[PDB]
């Protein structure tokens, strides 16, 4: 039997969340953020004009040399407002929704039909380094977590979305998935995002390949549910 759903602006209340939460029908509390907490040139698209602009023409499309590069423009773009290319810094997320799934926890859903090469949601967290992220996969596994949140996002930068982060944190492993992680350079400093790799349709769960080191733990079974599914998780 289907579970509960919420919105993403529901997590924006915290004390009408943690009484959603107590009766099972909004995720567990965590600290929502915006952006990434570290613990320690304009492109050569030509401006759209107003008869353009109002016409339907996307400014900084796929021939953007900045969008091409996966480089955001800044308000400096020849585009200046127009700019499509702007997605993580304007937050245009896809319409999901957070739902309790069968056997996996929470997730994510297409709220609308998302195409293909649709930004869904940023990864947000606490960024950490080498050392810390070893220390945090400890505590964790000591503290018999069942869920993990860790992203990797560069040499000695991992995103860890276990205490802080947002509701990209939800989006389920498949063996099959219809989503994928891309890292964005957004003022000369790297972000990953989810975004579908095929056409979702509204009410369809989002799902990517969660690549994560097992560190010589018990494997955890995966629920996909994929005809081709591997039986575990994590790379
Ligand atoms: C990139 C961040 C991912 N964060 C968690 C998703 C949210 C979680 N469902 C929650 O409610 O908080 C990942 C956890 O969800 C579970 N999960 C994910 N996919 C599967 C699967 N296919 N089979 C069985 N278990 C799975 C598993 O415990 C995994 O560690
Ligand atoms: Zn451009
Ligand atoms: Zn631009
Ligand atoms: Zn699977």
């Amino acid at each position: 039997l289907v579970g509960p759903s919420c919105v993403m602006d529901d997590f924006r209340d915290p004390q009408r969340w943690k009484e959603c939460a107590k009766q099972g029908k909004m995720p567990c509390y965590f600290d929502l953020i915006e952006e990434n907490v570290y613990l320690t040139m304009q492109c050569e698209c030509t401006p759209l004009s107003k008869d353009e602009r109002a016409q339907g023409e996307i400014a900084c499309g796929e021939d953007c040399l900045n969008r091409l590069l996966m480089i955001e423009c800044s308000s400096r773009c020849p585009n200046g407002d127009y700019c499509s290319n702007r997605r993580f810094q304007r937050k245009q997320h896809a319409d999901v929704e957070v739902i309790l799934t069968e056997k996996k926890g929470w997730g994510l859903r297409a709220a609308k039909d998302l195409p293909s090469n649709t930004f869904v949601l940023e990864y947000c967290g606490e960024v950490l380094d080498h050392k810390e992220f070893k220390a945090r996969v400890k505590e964790y596994a000591r503290n018999k977590n069942i869920h993990y949140y860790f992203m990797a996002l560069k040499n000695d930068e991992i995103i860890d979305a276990t205490q802080k982060g947002n509701c990209s944190r939800f989006m389920n492993h498949s063996c099959e998935p219809n989503c994928e992680t891309q890292k964005w350079t957004v003022n000369g400093q790297l972000r990953v995002g989810f975004f579908t790799t095929k056409l979702v349709p509204s009410g369809s769960e989002l799902t990517f390949d969660y690549q994560f080191q097992r560190y010589g733990k018990e494997a955890q079974k995966c629920f996909c549910g994929s005809a081709n599914c591997r039986g575990y998780l994590g790379g």
